[PDB]
């Protein structure tokens, strides 16, 4: 049902990150309240091997810390402020309750929502953080998450998704595509994506009616990122995408009602 081509999915990009600091429990809670179908997680691995949720490989942008995630322990990362950066970046959206928000672990996110959320979880190329895929899988099993569609695994790395498809054939994967990858996409490339992935997630800027219909022609779900503008939401849905990654899940929830 969640994986039905005829279902339009709201994927809350790093949670309700248009309103709340990205990849915090509060961002995910807000996305839930806004009726997002999926909350979206990016994984990094700490020095002591723990999976945390963070978009960048470095702490710099979204915390009061500095340096690579993999050079720091979980304990030190849990001391950081992962909310104040948002108040500084977006003064007009700032809220006092964002000061002191924490970096969550994957464990903390699964524990917080259990089966009450659907998870859209990004892995890296296998060489980046050895053991990440296996640890992710074991965490999903711990929380009894492995309803097909309860969890989708996404990556820019084909190798990662191929590996995941090997280990857990019934675990839906989505191939992420950069703009220039999508720009030069072929039918040959799409048909093999279908062999391990249930969908494609391209930079929406690279989409047009033609390659949208082409992607859909291979029975692939289609979730472009990152779609924040109402005018773009409408255009992409009329073209035939089956969902979006958005920072504004309430807005997309409203728009998609007409499609
Ligand atoms: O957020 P970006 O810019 O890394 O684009 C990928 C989206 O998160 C979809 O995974
Ligand atoms: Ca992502
Ligand atoms: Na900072």
């Amino acid at each position: 049902n969640l994986l039905s081509p005829d279902r339009i999915l709201t994927v809350a990009h790093r949670g309700a990150s248009g309103y709340v600091p990205e990849h915090t429990i509060l961002s995910y809670e807000t996305a839930q309240k806004m009726k997002a179908d999926f909350i979206e997680l990016d994984l990094q691995m700490t020095k002591d091997g723990k999976l945390i949720v963070m978009h960048d490989e470095k702490l710099d942008r979204t915390t009061n810390g500095m340096g690579w995630v993999k050079d720091h322990t979980l304990a030190d990362i849990k001391k950081l402020d992962a909310g104040s950066w948002f108040n500084e970046a977006y003064p007009e959206k700032a809220k006092p309750q964002y000061v002191g928000l924490k970096v969550p672990t994957l464990e903390e996110v699964l524990d917080r929502f259990g089966k009450h959320a659907n998870y859209y979880i990004e892995t890296k190329s296998p060489d980046t953080y050895p053991g990440m895929e296996e640890k992710l899988i074991a965490s999903l099993q711990k929380h009894k998450l492995l309803k097909p569609g309860q969890v989708i695994i996404q990556s820019f790395s084909k190798e990662s998704l191929v590996k995941v498809h090997q280990l857990q054939p019934n675990l839906p994967t989505v191939q992420l595509l950069e703009a220039k990858q999508m720009a030069s996409m072929t039918d040959a490339a799409l048909e093999e994506i279908k062999t391990y992935a249930v969908g494609a997630g391209p930079d929406y800027k690279a989409l047009n009616q033609e390659n949208v219909r082409m992607i859909r022609s291979h029975g692939l779900l289609l979730h472009p990122y990152t779609v924040n503008n109402e005018a773009d939401m409408h255009r992409l849905l009329d073209w035939g995408v089956t969902g979006v990654f958005t920072n504004y899940p309430d807005l997309f929830h409203k728009v998609k009602k007409g499609y």
